């Protein structure tokens, strides 16, 4: 009940169906910390699959049925028992209603059945919050899970630039990308992109960018250039182009990654081909995080962590995620810290080799 809905006052910034986008807010009068969380929820990339999403996932495409309040959980909780890290922060939950991995900049019109405005929704939320206390902030942490985690990578630097051009260069913009660090790897079984379920992420995102009028960070765009902006949706490719500090949270054996790799576990014995596939996926993920100084990557088969009520339970090398985020805060005061690590990547090679992995 802690977060209260506000629909955007700028009615031109809309969910997929043209209804107003919005945000849920719980203010903390004492605090100059602001947490803006980007909800996840896959994406759609053509008329037919967006139509189907509108039938059975309408809250991800429309505000018409949104409730007036939401309960803050995990990193959005205001109870220190549940949220050791930022329980006293101003809390913002931004519903994902643009189906575009937070990248879109296109309105519904005579040529567009749907609006894809994810990148504009974030900018408009930031603008409207500045009159609600964000103008006094010292840190704005843009966080997100799954498609919202990818959205952090695509938008954190644009939020920084926006605040600079609005006259607030003192607000420190940082990112926390959870479960949004995907690999454009070989699938375990492969299909040509002939419909929605057969379309590999690289091809689905390439089509999505054109359907959404998707935008990516400027430095990444200049590296990959026209026709190749889909590359900037892959964390290991976009991360090195970013200037804002970003903490990366990623399960080594993410269930969404395995799904897009056409791996479906049943509990039956894993044979050698699939064993090597899974072990190689964990090794590749670990490799992409080698030069990411702020990261938390447990060897578990799971998906998302930061808004889960029991997010405090998982540890890597004996350090929980709330502790690692606290150590990250200390490291950004402006040399490593004794017993306060920020780079926590498991080295064991199979899901649940870490005993603190979520049970399910
Ligand atoms: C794949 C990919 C590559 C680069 C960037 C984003 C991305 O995808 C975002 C997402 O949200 N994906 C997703 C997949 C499978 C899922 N199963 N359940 N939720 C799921 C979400
Ligand atoms: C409303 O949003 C649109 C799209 O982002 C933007 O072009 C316009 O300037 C905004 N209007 C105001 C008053 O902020």
């Amino acid at each position: 009940e802690d977060l209260r809905l506000h629909l955007l006052l700028n009615t031109s910034v809309t969910c997929n169906d043209g209804s107003p986008a919005g945000y849920y807010l719980k203010e903390s009068r004492g605090s100059r910390r602001w947490l803006l969380f980007l909800e996840g929820g896959w994406y759609c990339f053509n008329r037919e699959n967006c139509d189907s999403r509108y039938d059975t996932m309408r809250r991800l495409m429309s505000s018409r049925d949104w409730p007036r309040t939401r309960t803050g959980t995990g990193i959005l909780s205001s109870q220190p028992e549940e949220n050791p890290y930022w329980w006293n922060a101003n809390m913002v939950f931004i519903p994902y209603c643009s189906s575009d991995v937070w990248s879109g900049a296109s309105s519904k019109s005579e040529k567009n059945e749907y609006a894809f405005m994810g990148a504009l929704i974030i900018q408009e939320v930031v603008r409207e919050l500045l009159g609600r206390g964000l103008s006094g902030a010292k840190v704005l942490l843009l966080a997100g899970s799954s498609a919202g985690g990818t959205g952090v990578l695509l938008n954190v630097d644009r939020v920084a630039e926006q605040l600079e051009k609005l006259g607030y260069p003192a607000i420190q913009v940082r990112g926390l990308a959870d479960s949004g660090w995907f690999l454009d790897n070989k699938q375990y079984r492969h299909t040509d992109c002939v419909d929605t379920i057969t379309c590999a992420p690289t091809e689905a995102i390439r089509r999505g960018i054109r359907y959404w009028n998707g935008v990516v960070p400027e430095r990444c765009r200049r590296q990959f250039q026209e026709g190749e902006e889909w590359n900037c949706f892959f964390g290991y490719k976009v991360y090195p182009t970013l200037r804002s500090p970003v903490f990366v949270v990623q399960w080594l054996f993410d269930e969404a990654q395995l799904t897009v790799d056409n791996v479906h576990l049943t509990g039956q014995p894993v044979q050698e081909g699939l064993r090597l596939y899974i072990q190689n996926l964990g090794r590749e993920l670990r490799h992409t995080l080698k030069d990411v100084p702020a990261s938390f990557a447990p060897a578990c088969l799971s998906h998302e962590i930061i808004i889960r009520s029991h997010w405090t339970d998982v540890q890597v090398k004996g350090t929980s995620l709330p502790r690692a985020l606290h150590c990250w805060d200390r490291s950004l005061h402006d040399t490593p810290l004794k017993g306060c690590p920020v780079h926590l990547v498991d080295s064991c090679p199979w899901p649940h080799c870490n005993p603190s992995c979520p049970t399910g």
